[PDB]
């Protein structure tokens, strides 16, 4: 094929982070998505491609827990500040920027890189809020906590923790959207509520339908002015009927094509700036085909967001043989 | 917080296949009444009642299955029902088979003269012991409990103590998609209110939602009777069923429907009825099927997609 | 009452993989027959045809299988449609692989030259011989028919008979969304109508039945020949099927599809194709898909989920 309806340019970035986290086998994530065809999938869809291989991280020895409670703070926020260089050099050389998880933490990372396009938006589409700040969280899990350490009007609610000294809030509670919501914690609905951020959970999404729920999404966020967008898309936000391998499964969530359909129209913005595939863990499916079908979805999500829709056209066909 | 009894029904006699009467054990090992403490619910537990059983009771009319045993266990059930109401709590009874929903309704409407119900089922239940093909009592307790069918339902042994309850405005049906030829005559003839599973695919459960509520409460505020059958999820989600009907409602739409019963503040008594944990093909399915069981409980009373049931007043700070 | 006549075309050289011929004794066995009687239809059953088999048939240009045998058996079941059409029955074809769209538009379209196609699949069976890369017939179906696309079309070995008879304007598809380049090049230059799983989506599967319906009979009736491949259905719902592909119909927008179709009154046929029961990984996964293919043609011709089929009138009095 050598006609297609847009050539992106698509940087690969492998981030296996699984200390944000407990459950091993999420550093297994980024090769689950390459073997699922990933590369191969990209450039069917006529991108220029730059794979800036899988990153290696290498556990702080003396890694103390803070407060008796935030598991691997050192290796976490250290890991995060060498992928948002990587991620900040790839914008910069003008790629959209595909990094592969690897627990949710990994968004610290990208977000910040990302940040270095100021004037970015965030749509997270997860089961999750990953909202909680140090000294809410219950699990002392990185993963759940992120978002508490890119917003500007938390700062104050935040602890300075070791190894995290580098990162400046960089995106207002205005400039995020959740999509997907189903367990969020009682610290984390106060935070959504009094904070003002904006969210669609499965509840808005079984109201408004999906198409309502993207439309509102981006007049939120690029409503007044074109904006690049970070989507950050945890696994989980699928049905665990659909994405069984994963950490934390909440059932009744996104559908394959509410997924695809939310993909389609970010790619419909001509304004993907940077993409997050988080939270595979190929070691929590019950059986290999299990393991695959995520892996499978993890790459149409990608895909979608490149050009792939349900109806073709991606692939720009000029005329018919003729007998 | 919500004061909230619960009465556990071990009964099967309203149908043929055994292994109903493990519901309530199945929705209680399931974690029933932990979940409820978590939202703050203050409860009551009634137990599970050992109804009376009767020796002598085979076909009446070359029909009717075990009306004598149906009579008399309602009879038993609508005295514990009315026990719960009058003390104040939101009653939750666990099935059982759904004729065990002629005893709990009965027992509400002794306290409850405007009582509306919501019927969320894959069928009607709405045969007269002269339409029914089958004869089983599941399939008919709404002939016993609606006024305007008095003069169309025959005495049936044990069925005395019954008085028609509930007018044909005052019950809206949700998730029906096995509705025999007399039941849709029924439902059409008199006027009954239904949203059928094609009624979901057009409307959504949203304004499904908001017009049962428009036609039941839209004037006036009124107790709320959830009569809620296992069944009216699909299969796939609620396998361990008697009567199962593909198509049915996904995990969404059902916890949407008990969020806004919950929303509505009227939620007065609640049946979880036709969990058979043996009819499972494996013990997660029976297991899936009672989690779900609970799932629909917990939502009915605050449990949310959100996490807005347990209130935080101030975040620590640093 | 609707006359059926039930046609078992058990094709499978419009593809690579075996045992797609015995899908239509699959429906049957899943009841099809008892089903059809119960909805009060005028049944007459043709059993399976015997098509004749052409010993030497090799490939057209190293690419198209088999095109001899799907041309001749398309032949022999475009005469067995005219007849049993001619005969007053409403032909139902069970499949076979979906080449035999070939035969069953040809034969109706002869006596129902203002028809009007309903093509429900994952699939635009749209390639012409000369945009297939797979040489498999069931891609192609859509191709010889059309009217517009004559010239772009070769003569294959046994496809001559074969006359244009569906223009672009009178085809409507439903739950697209494998569509190869050439495909959607050919949907798109030549105005074909579509409604992909993304228009279902954002529109719900009623405003599509109602955009569908004003596509085609918005001017006037016209009779309805609905081709529906299985694989339209999500693979968890219709597994045992050749190209699965994920993100389909539920069971209740297929069961609205049909339900919508018999409600204008105009089907006049149907083809149930791509039932393979040895592709399912066990015994339940092909008797599921079966009784899937026995719920889209008992819907079609007046099965609802509300049970409105049958005329009642009055309640039995006591
Ligand atoms: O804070 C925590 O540990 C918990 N809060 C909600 C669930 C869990 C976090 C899940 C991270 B993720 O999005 O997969
Ligand atoms: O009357 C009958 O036996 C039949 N009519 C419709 C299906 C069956 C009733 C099923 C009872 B239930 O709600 O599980
Ligand atoms: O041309 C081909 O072989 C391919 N194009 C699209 C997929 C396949 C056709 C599938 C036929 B069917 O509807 O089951
Ligand atoms: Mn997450
Ligand atoms: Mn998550
Ligand atoms: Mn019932
Ligand atoms: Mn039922
Ligand atoms: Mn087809
Ligand atoms: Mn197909």
């Amino acid at each position: 094929n050598l006609y297609f309806q847009s050539v992106h340019s698509v940087a690969v970035i492998g981030a296996p982070f699984s200390q944000g986290q407990k459950r091993k086998g999420v550093e297994h994530g980024p090769a689950a998505i390459r073997e699922a065809g990933l590369m191969k999938r990209l450039s069917s869809l006529g991108c220029h491609l730059k794979d800036f291989g899988d990153l290696s991280f290498t556990p702080v020895p003396k890694d103390d827990l803070y407060n008796n409670l935030i598991v691997n703070p050192r290796s976490v926020g250290l890991a995060n500040q060498e992928l948002a260089e990587v991620v900040s050099r790839a914008v910069s050389d003008g790629y959209s920027c595909v990094t592969l998880g690897g627990d949710h933490s990994l968004a610290i990372g990208t977000i910040s890189g990302h940040a270095r396009c100021p004037d970015l938006c965030v749509v997270w589409v997860d089961a999750h809020a990953d909202i909680n700040t140090p000294l809410t969280t219950s699990s002392g899990n990185l993963h759940g906590q992120p978002v508490s350490f890119l917003l500007r009007e938390l700062q104050d609610k935040v602890p300075q923790l070791p190894g995290f000294s580098w990162i400046k809030p960089c995106i207002s509670s205005a400039s995020i959207v959740y999509i997907g919501l189903r367990d969020v914690d009682p610290p984390e609905h106060f935070i959504l509520k009094n904070y003002d951020i904006q969210y669609f959970s499965m509840r808005d999404i079984d109201r408004l339908g999906i198409q309502k729920v993207m439309e509102r999404t981006f007049d939120l966020l690029i409503g007044k002015r074109q904006r690049p967008i970070h989507l950050s898309f945890d696994i989980d936000a699928f049905d665990p009927t659909l994405a069984p391998a994963t950490g934390t499964p909440v059932v009744g969530g996104l559908t394959y094509r509410e997924g695809m359909y939310i993909a389609e129209e970010i790619h419909n913005t001509g304004l993907l700036s940077a993409l997050d595939l988080v939270e595979v863990n190929p070691q929590l499916a019950t059986s290999e085909e299990e393991a695959k079908t995520t892996a499978n979805l993890a790459v149409d999500v990608i895909a979608s967001s490149f050009g792939q829709t349900r109806e073709g056209g991606h692939i720009v066909y000029d005329q018919l043989p003729t007998p």
